């Protein structure tokens, strides 16, 4: 654990962009994620109405309400003072959007390249459309990704297909969507050390996390006596890290648990994730406790640089 010095209160921001991205900002709102600020962005004014972000930005024209990436673009770049206000003072901004619609697609590389440019360091966390979205938001999607990785310093990409075997409704996809958006941003803001409670540095994360490029991520969870390896097991075999943890430069290794959290099991855990990862990998790893997890382990991986 470092906190140095221990009164560094470092300031994170967690944009949503677009309907997917407000969405899931929504969820972390509702799951009291902490020691973050919310801000939501979209072009459609109405879909803004429902947001309980800190700040609301309608990037939209006026007179006039919201389907085309350029728009998103084109929208973003128009409003570049004001996202500019709006991220100014933070050491960390996480972009979150749905990739595939108009507005998320085309506008976070706007974000990500005016948090970059504030010094931030910038972590896109973003989703892949489900199959049933069909095929030409899944190719704007792709275009959508390959724009924002080159203005992020670390860009986490979640396939919504590898969420959902019974058959589940449209409303459960994207509120499977959004809760996954949400262990993206937790996973690594619940580890830094804030004034109150000392963890992992944010020079730590910044190392890990600058410049490295290609992110993966998996998340398990389980009961029981090996609750925590198992869980562990599960996220390094989990369908969204697709088992690429050797080819990694850096992990970072985060695990909740309920107020019976012992320090032996987490290291079990620590050295399961470190045995996968590549010899000269740089590994960070932080436990928290959750006390409404109960008998509950819950282990996020990300894997980043490749
Ligand atoms: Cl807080
Ligand atoms: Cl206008
Ligand atoms: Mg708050
Ligand atoms: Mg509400
Ligand atoms: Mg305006
Ligand atoms: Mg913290």
């Amino acid at each position: 654990g470092v906190a140095a010095p221990q009164n560094y209160l470092a300031v994170i921001k967690v944009v949503g962009i677009g309907g997917g991205g407000v969405n899931a900002v929504n969820r972390m709102i509702e799951e009291g994620l902490k020691g973050v600020e919310f801000i939501a962005i979209n072009t459609d004014a109405q879909a803004l109405l429902m947001s309980d972000a800190d700040v609301k930005l309608d990037v939209g024209r006026e007179l006039t309400r919201g389907a085309n990436p350029d728009v998103g673009r084109k929208a973003a770049e128009d409003h570049r003072e004001e996202i500019e206000e709006v991220l100014k003072g933070a050491d960390m901004v996480f972009v979150t959007a749905g990739e595939g619609g108009g507005t998320g697609t085309g506008g976070a590389p706007v974000v990500a390249n005016i948090a970059r440019s504030l010094g931030a360091l910038t972590i896109g966390v973003v989703t892949r459309p489900f199959s049933f979205e069909g095929k030409r938001r899944a190719t704007q999607a792709e275009a959508g990704i390959a724009m924002l990785r080159e203005e992020v310093d670390t860009l986490i990409v979640i396939p919504n297909d590898r969420l959902l075997d019974r058959q589940v409704s449209v409303l459960d996809a994207f509120k499977a969507a959004d809760q996954v958006l949400l262990s993206g941003v937790q996973g690594i803001t619940d580890l830094i050390t804030t004034p109150g409670l000392i963890n992992l540095d944010f020079a730590d994360v910044k190392s890990v996390m600058s410049g490295a490029g290609s992110a993966l991520m998996g998340i398990g969870s389980a009961r029981g006596d090996d609750r925590a390896v198992a869980a562990a097991e599960m996220a390094i075999s989990s369908p969204l890290l697709e088992a690429s943890i050797d080819g990694a430069h850096g992990v970072l290794l985060s695990i909740q648990g309920g107020s019976d959290l012992g320090l032996f099991e987490i290291n079990e855990a620590a050295q399961l994730v470190a045995n996968s990862a590549a010899a000269e990998a740089n590994i960070i790893f932080g436990a928290v406790i959750d006390d409404a997890l109960g008998d509950e382990v819950r282990v996020t991986v990300i894997a980043a640089g490749f």
